[PDB]
């Protein structure tokens, strides 16, 4: 009943669109999460934002389960709470073959609407907290090559157009 959908990739400008909320958790809203749990798993990769397949509402799903069948939705997030310092090297759908350290807080409370509306909270830590925050930093149209040097992030954007020189 879903589809796999195009992620977009650095440097496309439409990845810096900041994500409004959803309005309403329609059938429509969770279409968008059904096709963006079967975009997220046609990959090896953790998480979605709706934003890396060119959707600008607050919508983020993650799975880090080893067995890939601990689905998470999150509609409307919002980090209420951050604690400590953790930071681990990251890869990113939307720059793929790329990866950096990104600082990030250790531990975050989040509270969202599920695929279904309903609203829920949670602590997160360790590799779900690194995630939640990569995610809504996408939501925000921030990439994590945001944070490093010039000539790093420019050197992994000409690389990346090479790549797609030839399209369209
Ligand atoms: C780690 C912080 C959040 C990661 C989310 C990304 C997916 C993404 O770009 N979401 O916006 C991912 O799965 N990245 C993967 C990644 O970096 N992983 C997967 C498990 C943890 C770490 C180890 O490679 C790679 C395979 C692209
Ligand atoms: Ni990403």
């Amino acid at each position: 009943g879903s589809s796999v959908l195009q992620v977009l990739t650095f440097p496309d400008d439409r990845l810096r669109t900041v994500a409004k909320p959803v309005e309403q958790v329609t059938p429509e809203i969770q279409q968008i999460v059904d096709d963006m749990l079967e975009t997220m798993y046609a990959e090896e990769g953790i998480g979605l934002a709706a934003t890396q397949v060119d959707i600008h509402q607050r919508i983020v799903v993650i799975d880090i389960s080893e067995t890939r069948d601990q689905p998470m939705v999150l509609i409307n997030p919002e980090i209420i709470e951050k604690r400590g310092e953790d930071g681990i090297e990251e890869g990113c759908l939307s720059v793929p073959g790329a990866r950096a350290l990104v600082p990030r807080a250790a531990e975050v409370t989040v509270k969202a609407l599920d695929r279904n509306g309903q609203e829920y909270q949670f602590d997160a830590d360790d590799l779900l907290a690194i995630c939640v925050q990569h995610e809504l930093d996408h939501l925000a149209g921030k990439l994590f090559v945001d944070y490093l040097s010039p000539l790093k992030r420019n050197r992994i954007k000409e690389k990346l157009e090479k790549i797609k020189r030839f399209n369209e």
